[PDB]
């Protein structure tokens, strides 16, 4: 229920310097994300493709829904690690809006 | 990315017979889906919790990920077997339509 990486950088932009003290950490995050993007849609499509042949229960549902669990679990610790990554480049006083709006997107389910 | 549940009994409604046919089961789907909605709720709001007090990764961090992941895994499998229930309860001919929407959604993630 939210995509809380987009939510943070909309609400609460970096800021000229910060964008610059942030560039690596944003680019090796923007590669990270895709990666696991790219685990997620083909379990996706694993879990659709044994569904199509066979719609029915099997080891093959489980085992697909597994991989999505987890592919969409270590999505969600990897934005994570990334949003406390932002969170040490801000200026300490732009920490508190920055708390505000994460606080408030987790709480409502945005991974 | 889409509420599989819903966008089935939207694209592809149940007719008259096979809604009463399937009564009981979507009772008890609504029910299941609440519940564990419930601990996908208490889930985050522990995730927010930690984060709000200790604005950093701990093992309060990782364990309440690995909740929400169980979570949503356990919500996917609950409904695909709802989804499941509802293919048997409809007309054979009414099977290849159903099937359509199902797997179209699946291969785009919806849950
Ligand atoms: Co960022
Ligand atoms: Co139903």
């Amino acid at each position: 229920h939210g995509d809380l990486h987009e939510i943070l950088h909309e609400a609460v932009p970096l800021d000229a310097n910060e964008r610059e003290i942030l560039e690596l950490k944003e680019d090796a995050f923007a590669q990270r994300r895709r990666e696991i993007e790219t685990r997620l849609r083909a379990a996706n499509g694993k879990l659709a493709d044994a569904i199509a042949k066979n719609p029915a229960w099997s080891p093959e549902v489980e085992a697909a829904t597994q991989e999505v669990e987890r592919a969409a679990g270590d999505l969600q610790r990897a934005t994570l690690v990334h949003v406390f990554e932002m969170r040490a480049g801000l200026k300490p006083e732009h920490r508190p809006a920055y708390d505000r709006v994460l606080i408030d997107a987790l709480r409502r389910g945005s991974q």
